[PDB]
RNA sequence: UAGAGUUAAGGUGCCGGAAUACACGCUCAUCAACAAAAGGUGUUAGUUCAUCUAGACAGCCGGACGGUGGCCAUGGAAGUCG
């Protein structure tokens, strides 16, 4: 259809779907904002309090969006319970572990996104992020 | 108790007798003429070391990249909170 600006904005996986910044940026532009937040409440249900965008593009009184912008909801979704953990494992704290096959299938995804030389490239890249989230490789 | 012979403590630009001398040197502020914590592109030298044609350093001039909003504090955290 005719689509106007693709409305990017840094936001939480908790805000968009609800009310606050969801409704007014599509409001006078002329969508049905509860069915926009219906589609986005597929994404921000599973991506619960994570760093995730959604592009609220102005279609024919419709919008649909589910965006993981980065490495974000790939590493913690590979943990299989995806909140944000609440900082590092060096304390009396930690997340769990990602499996070797589960962490490297993220690296098999971002190899059309990443410009990877060999198939050991984006492997170590996302293994850095694997220990960042308070997990590890298993 | 007195005139000579020789010199200490210390002086010679001038009031007021005696070098406006000699050699080398930082510095010329009239320094010379009190004062600490605490501090400085005046200005000079020695020693040790990073650094150097294996292109030192400054000014002027650029590339500001793909993954990507990496991850996580948190109401939110965004390279840019921990």
């Amino acid at each position: 259809p005719n689509e106007v600006k693709y409305l990017y904005l840094r936001a939480v996986g908790g805000e968009v779907g609800a009310s606050a910044a969801l409704a007014p940026k599509i409001g006078p532009l002329g969508l049905s904002p509860k069915k926009v937040g219906e589609d986005i409440a597929k994404a921000t249900k599973e991506f619960k309090g994570i760093k995730v965008t959604v592009q609220l593009k102005i279609q024919n009184r419709q919008a649909a969006a589910s965006v993981v912008p980065s490495a974000s909801s790939l590493v913690i979704t590979a943990l299989k319970e995806p909140p944000r953990d609440r900082k590092k494992d060096k304390n009396v704290k930690h997340s769990g572990n990602i499996q070797l096959d589960e962490i490297i299938e993220i690296a098999r995804q971002m190899r059309d996104k990443s410009f990877g030389r060999t198939l050991a490239s984006v492997t170590k890249e996302i293994l850095g992020t694997a220990q960042s989230v308070g997990c590890r490789v298993d």
